[PDB]
């Protein structure tokens, strides 16, 4: 699989596959009930704050995590491998943020009037396509943060030891692979630029508290995945890995300004071709 | 035909058609009377808010919906090889942003201490989408709140399609919740989004900018052409000579002097589409 | 001028002309006196507000209007010649003047009446057009009930001889005009008509809000090509060249009841034209 | 130098020259003393306001003016002229705006705490390179403004008459040339688009009062000065004119919100070549 | 070293080297203890303000400084007297600021957004941002320029204009004073509010910078592994590594966090990754 040779031609030598990845903002897909917690699906549960400089214990369901899927491609086997050539990707549903008729904190709080404040604030959009899991590099705001041990994969899960001060900057010890959906918090785990030779990733961040969310969408834009040498990600064991996170901001409730993260689903249409290798 | 062959040449092989789609912000075109509701045409009616976490029922006339039109093209159709109209390009323009420079009206004023200043111009969340295709725009439903009590008359919602109430998956991507944009002023834009899993025969282009007092921004020129050809050089092909135009152009809200009532503002969109005849098999 | 043929060659087959159009924000150029109203030239007079939901009567001098000029080109004439507008270099001049924050506007510290004189801010509108005939206009208003003056401005009612209808708040094809007079057509009413203007190129942008920072760029190195997809620029009917524009920078605000005055800036045009054979 | 002919080849036919222009925000370079006014060098003195609608008398040291320099090129004389082909220009010192530890108006005025508010507000960046002085067109906010007669060059300096109402728009009578450093106020004098055939200028303006200042800087960007015919500015009598202004905004003091303009220096590196002319 | 000739071909004629530079916002990497000050690593200590117009004495640990590293490349010339030599040439760099996602932590103990009830969210990092990186074949040349020539910077612990000149700053140091120059030859020592890339030098370095000001400005960052910055000049020549030394320099300030105690601000910085492609170049 090391030496990359000619493209393979002939029947079924090119394929397209599509997938959507639902966001993982904190509330899991179940319970489905719209009274017992399912009404928060697509959102986090209410963000809970530290009680002191030394007591920061966020709930698992308040922490957005990476979405990921591993897709199995047609069996193939000088061997052949599937090569990801390009991707059309789209974040769906920004129009739903035009709902300003709900029960959020209103724009006129004196009289409880105006409109229901739309989703605003910090936004984070990353997607990746690769032929193996996305390589992750840990880096946190606060190495003292007391993440739960169960239900979430954090730096301590990997090292078996408490975070160190270097984890607030770049600590090469704190690395992982995005091998599970809805488990790796995005406030901890970042694409690792020192690895990911077989993955392309693309991200942006906009911060603030009331920042207007911005999003574009079209079915006419293709992201090429080929590297400088004309070679796309090569799918080891015919596995294709898709990873993303799409945070639009928070809604704010009428009770103590409780914030809920809002995420939106991402569509992928990947074009792949067979490549000779040895 | 599924197989796309050569361009047709000769007399009348290329045509240009134009249309404007008026916005559908909530108030219908009629009554025309400027005292009986017609004064809100181009706008929504006053946005009504939920009364609790479990009671959110927006008025239909408070919900912007998609604009659409189906235009009939000239009839077409050895008779073993057929012809279809192919949409090559579109010049499209949102008209009327200058009208937002009216700051002399009776909106909430900028100085509420003296009730002075200027009439606050339209501001806030903005949403601009257009599409051109050879069949209706494919729609994917996704809502803020699956508990929202959308009206069961006068509007097409997820429940219209499924015959069942919305579920938690409708707040993310639920592949069951799909529709086609086959009616003007009927599909709310807060529910129905272009479906990237379909629309093989339509090109769509959209953007969203949120917030409450965000300055609206717009550009307009008659010098810009959008090419509609795909990677293979093939534009949307008009099934049964029908051309579908879809759009929505929300500029923000105006706010009244009475308990900050908000009204959505929309603007009309112009389309000039160039089509050519294409041989198909 | 139906069929467009070869370019004309030879002596004086290419020409260049320049003009500036001063803004039309509401105060006319006269009286010139700086105590009798001339001090507002380049600005509107104080924006006056509706007194009810059914009583909106703006003063003519509070409404920015389109600037326009028709320039006469050198006389030319089966096969005739027309002047063809090839490109334009255009610039909005004087943004540096907005750096005057030492005047008597509403100050930045209203608590103590201190700080600086608040600079021009808010809603901005920049459009220019170059064509071989008047700019085609499409009417569209915020409020079809607005009571524009009958004299002194050209409005929808001027054209139709009838009151505005609700369709005038969206696209009503009946409500059309031509930009044939300077300082007469309000920009909150009259927009470039995308369904016409085959022989004019226009370019516009809008940024709204109340305190939005104005933005402007300027350079003498930027050329706007006016040729269409077929390589044909606007053709000047009867050797007339039409220039149209509006350049609103925002408002200044006074210390008296937050009265707003629109601010506009002049626009420079330098048009390159060439002779074109036509049949 | 009427007709422009071929490029001159051979030894020393191409030259590079560099210069920095310090900003002229209102306080002159002297006195140097940091207690006698020198502490304001790089800044204006405190902006003074009109006392009524008819009494606007700005101090000279509150008005930013154009920076300019005339550089002498190697002597040359079918004659030859120096042709400016390109310029690399940069505004230096934006990092200094990261000083938020001084005694400006603080971010928390309720308690007088936080940080020293950094420079913010209206920004103005223009540079020009030409073979003769930059041509200026006058245009003011207020034709009634009572500028000082001595110490600044204003419209009245040129016309010998008071400003007229047309000076608030485009009045072709009100023209000048940028022939002195630190003398022509930028709120009065603008690049004249009806002239400047032998100069290239590039400008932008961003307004507001608390607007975040933005600046990019790199040594990898070249501005080509050649016109549509491949001809750059031709230096009359071997003189090269550099003109600029780089306003970053204002700092605000803790005393009645007094504002001081902040300017930054601009670097220029001009490439010139010999040109045959007739 | 001066005259640039053909590219060298053959085995190991092209190489790639990578490095990360951690931010230098004010708190040093040690002590490591999360109770003794290590909890501030990645941040400045609390910004302290002037007490009058003539008394501005910032603490060293409140001043972000330039990050830098010198990488030693494989030696090329056994004999420097040969009429033709080889040098490493930096062709391009992939660079990335890592960890912006960590700013999505709004669950800590910063000043909260609901100050009436002490609720809402922990206010995220906001405000003034500064991103510069450089790659060159010798130290980055620095030009001094300060807000206030009266600022009483410590004499020990930071390299300032006075460190270089041995004299107090002059009023000209508030604009361009060509006397006030230095080289970025040490990590975590040169304050970024004092020292700027010198556009009059740096012939053998490429630098790229941007500044965004304000106090509550939303921070913005992009990251991808698909973006290459080309380092070749107008003649097709990249930085040439003098004595095989490659210099990397950067600063990446994201803004401040604000505490619940007197709105004390702490600068936040993020690390920067570099992957530099270099090739051997014949020179004489
Ligand atoms: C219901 C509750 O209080 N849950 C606590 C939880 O308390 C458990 C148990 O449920 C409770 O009966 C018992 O008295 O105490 C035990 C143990 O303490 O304790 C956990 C910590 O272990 C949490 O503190 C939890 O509180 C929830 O925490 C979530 C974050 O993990 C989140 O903040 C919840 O906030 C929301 C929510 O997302 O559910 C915010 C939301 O806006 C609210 N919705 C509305 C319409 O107001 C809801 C709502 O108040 C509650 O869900 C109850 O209907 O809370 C927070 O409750
Ligand atoms: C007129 C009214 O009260 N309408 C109610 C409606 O009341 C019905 C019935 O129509 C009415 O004649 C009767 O008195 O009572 C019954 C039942 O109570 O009930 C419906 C059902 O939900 C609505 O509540 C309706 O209220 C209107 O709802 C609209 C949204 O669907 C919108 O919010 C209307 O608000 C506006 C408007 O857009 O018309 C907002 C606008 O800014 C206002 N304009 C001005 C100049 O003030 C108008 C204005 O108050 C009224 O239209 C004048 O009657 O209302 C809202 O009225
Ligand atoms: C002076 C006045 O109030 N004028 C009215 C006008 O009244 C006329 C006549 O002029 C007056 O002497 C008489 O008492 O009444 C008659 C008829 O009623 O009536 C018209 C309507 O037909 C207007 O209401 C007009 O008021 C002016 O309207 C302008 C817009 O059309 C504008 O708002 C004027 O406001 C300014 C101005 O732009 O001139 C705002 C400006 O900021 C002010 N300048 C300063 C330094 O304060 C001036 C200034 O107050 C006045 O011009 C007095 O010198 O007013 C508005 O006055
Ligand atoms: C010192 C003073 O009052 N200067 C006046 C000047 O007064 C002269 C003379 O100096 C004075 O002793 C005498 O009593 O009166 C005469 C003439 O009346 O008069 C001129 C007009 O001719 C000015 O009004 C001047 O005031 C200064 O004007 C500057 C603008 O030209 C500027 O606003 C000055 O404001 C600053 C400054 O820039 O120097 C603003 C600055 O933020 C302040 N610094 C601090 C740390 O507070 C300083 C400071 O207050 C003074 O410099 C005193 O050291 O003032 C303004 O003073
Ligand atoms: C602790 C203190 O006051 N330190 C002073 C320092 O005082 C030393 C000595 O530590 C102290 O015991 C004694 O009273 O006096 C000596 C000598 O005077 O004096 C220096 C000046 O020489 C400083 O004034 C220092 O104060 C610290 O200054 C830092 C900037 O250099 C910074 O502002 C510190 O502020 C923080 C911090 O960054 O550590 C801000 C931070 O948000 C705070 N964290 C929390 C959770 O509140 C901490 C915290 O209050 C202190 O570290 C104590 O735990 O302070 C500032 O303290």
């Amino acid at each position: 699989g090391m030496e990359v040779l000619d493209l393979v031609t002939g029947p079924d030598s090119v394929t397209e596959i599509e997938a959507f990845l639902n966001p993982r903002m904190g509330q899991p897909p179940t319970p489905e009930s719209l009274t017992e917690g399912g009404q928060y699906y697509g959102w986090s549960r209410g963000i809970n704050l530290a009680t002191s400089d030394t007591e920061d214990s966020p709930g698992n369901n308040t922490l957005p995590t990476w979405s990921m899927a591993k897709l199995q491609l047609p069996m193939l086997n000088t061997l052949q491998m599937w090569e990801a050539v390009s991707v059309k990707t789209e974040v769906v549903g920004s129009g739903s943020l035009l709902d300003v008729h709900g029960f959020n904190k209103p724009t006129d709080t004196v009289n409880t009037k105006g409109i229901s404040t739309p989703v605003e604030g910090s936004q984070y959009h990353v997607f990746a396509v690769g032929g193996e899991p996305l390589d992750l590099q840990g880096l946190v705001t606060d190495a003292r943060t007391k993440y739960k041990e169960e239900g979430v994969v954090t730096i301590k899960t990997i090292t078996k030891k408490d975070m160190v001060n270097k984890d607030q900057v770049l600590n090469p010890i704190s690395k992982a692979k995005l091998d599970k959906d809805g488990m790796y918090p995005v406030e901890i785990w970042h694409p690792d630029p020192a690895k990911n030779e077989n993955t392309r990733y693309f991200g942006n961040y906009t911060g603030g508290t009331t920042t207007p969310p911005v999003l574009q969408f079209t079915n006419t834009l293709t992201t090429v995945l080929l590297d400088e040498n004309g070679v796309g990600p090569l799918c080891k064991g015919e596995g294709l890995y898709l990873s993303c996170v799409d945070i639009m901001g928070w809604r704010v409730t009428r009770n103590y300004d409780v914030h809920h993260w809002r995420g939106l689903p991402r569509y992928f249409k990947i074009t792949l071709r067979k490549r000779w290798v040895k």
